[PDB]
């Protein structure tokens, strides 16, 4: 995904481009990397080449003297709050986030609970191609992986006790969980239980084969669980992706809100339980405007940014702001840790919720309301993306509006936004673009559509 490393680690589909011997040459260098005699923490996420990958990370670091420790399966947000708060000096984490089925990755955190920062990814990779690993005599050949089980019961303590238990114990709530298949379910169930909901879960049981659905929780995917939702009649839902970093709920209308609705409504709930803290929060360009909007009745500003959790979760760090979100569902809340935290999400939402004492369903439409319109255009050849990004530019820039040029092109304006940036994955530039107006969004996308053509 670039040398190695893309948006979220190393990754491929398992055993053919991820194969064992890639994970071996790559665990040699994320060991060295580290050092000999570091303390590391290895776990992993439902997916298909789960066993073996981890055995084959163990022998990988084992060769370059680390000190390993197994902690199984877990969410990574579990997993690398186990590394910040257990006293590792990292870990690596057997994933591919949110893709299909039959993918699987590396991802590796660093001593702060983060994965490691861009720099560091090319440190790993330069190990990686040199082949210059701290490999040890056999003399000093002589340690056992250590088996850790504190990842998950550390984790959910965690979360809880940012939370008045006993208030939303109090609402007894009735909850569905989406945790597709997957290690969420080993997590976000139990903190509902802490916080006395009646839980109802729908793909609960592990299964790397994600049968019913893919494991990134968009409107399509979670169609079928908004549903069921709706005729169990509960007071909220959340679906979760692969390993669980991510958040979207269901409201009970039984209607799926996105990343950002309810990384501003729970952007806000932070503010309200920090007011000593820099109202302020990080988010990704990729994020409706409508996020502005609320916030800016609260003096919580909206510090705008790249696309990548991440980075986000550094940036967070490094200004020491109020939270972060994404888009796509992943919020990060400082307090606990500046990761994206699916269940620290619904926890958090449990208490905003049983705070306000109105139902989900209300609480999500006392935000701005706007329609999005996407789109993805080929970038036709003998054209440069920074010709588009000039054009547009200078034809939608105006003192009326405000432009975000920090990744691809953003333009604000009253009741509308839109973005149009440059795949990384494909050669395509996509485009979209919301509005409180469903027809001035539609015909946004249009004009961008021509210019991103080249007209």
């Amino acid at each position: 995904m670039g040398k190695l490393f893309g948006t979220d680690g190393v990754r491929g589909i398992v055993n053919k481009e991820l194969t064992p011997e890639l994970v071996l040459k790559l665990s040699k260098a994320i060991g060295t990397f580290f050092g000999k005699n570091s303390k590391i923490l290895v776990g992993r996420d439902v997916r298909a080449g789960g066993d073996m990958l981890v055995k084959i990370v163990e022998g990988g670091l084992l060769s370059v003297g680390v000190e390993v420790y197994d902690g199984g399966m877990a969410p990574t947000p579990a997993l690398q709050y186990a590394v910040k708060t257990l006293g590792y000096d990292g870990g690596v984490v057997i994933t591919a986030s949110h893709n299909p089925a039959p993918y699987n990755g590396i991802k590796v955190v660093d001593k702060d609970g983060i994965e490691i920062r861009r720099e560091k990814e090319n440190e790993i990779e330069d190990l990686f191609f040199t082949e210059r690993f701290n490999t040890i005599e056999w003399s000093s050949l002589t340690t056992e992986v250590k088996r850790e089980d504190r990842v998950i019961s550390t984790y959910v303590n965690g979360i809880l006790s940012h939370v008045d238990i006993e208030k939303i114990k109090k609402k007894n709530y009735k909850v569905l969980i989406d945790p597709a298949n997957s290690v969420g379910a080993l997590s976000t169930p139990l903190v509902a239980r802490a916080l006395g909901c009646k839980i109802y879960t729908i793909n609960g049981n592990l299964d790397p084969l994600f049968s019913a659905r893919q494991p990134e929780p968009t409107f399509d995917s979670l169609k079928e669980t908004a549903e069921v939702v709706k005729t169990l009649k509960v007071d909220l839902g959340v679906a979760h992706d692969g390993d669980a970093d991510r958040a979207i709920f269901i409201d009970s209308e039984g209607r799926v809100q996105w990343g950002d609705r309810s990384g501003t409504l729970l952007s806000y709930w932070a503010s309200v339980k920090n007011p000593k803290a820099i109202k302020k929060i990080v988010t990704a360009v990729s994020s409706s405007s409508l996020v502005e909007e609320y916030l800016s009745k609260y003096n919580i500003q909206v510090d705008w940014t790249k696309v990548g959790s991440v980075d986000i979760a550094h940036k967070v760090a490094d200004e020491n702001a109020l939270a972060g979100f994404e888009e796509n569902g992943g919020f990060m809340y400082p307090p606990h840790q500046y990761v994206r935290d699916g269940a620290m999400s619904f926890a958090l939402m449990l208490e905003l919720l049983a705070n306000e004492n109105v139902s989900s369903a209300e609480l999500f439409d006392r935000l701005p309301k706007y329609y999005l319109v996407k789109t993805k255009v080929d970038l036709k050849p003998g054209l440069m993306v920074e010709e588009i990004y000039k054009k547009i530019l200078e034809v939608y820039s105006t003192s009326s509006v405000k432009a975000i040029t920090i990744d691809g092109v953003k333009i604000i304006g009253k009741d509308f936004w839109f973005l149009v940036r440059k795949s990384g994955t494909e050669p395509i530039i996509r485009i979209m673009a919301e509005a409180k107006d469903e027809n001035v969004a539609n015909n946004l996308v249009n004009e961008l559509k021509k210019i991103v053509e080249g007209k």
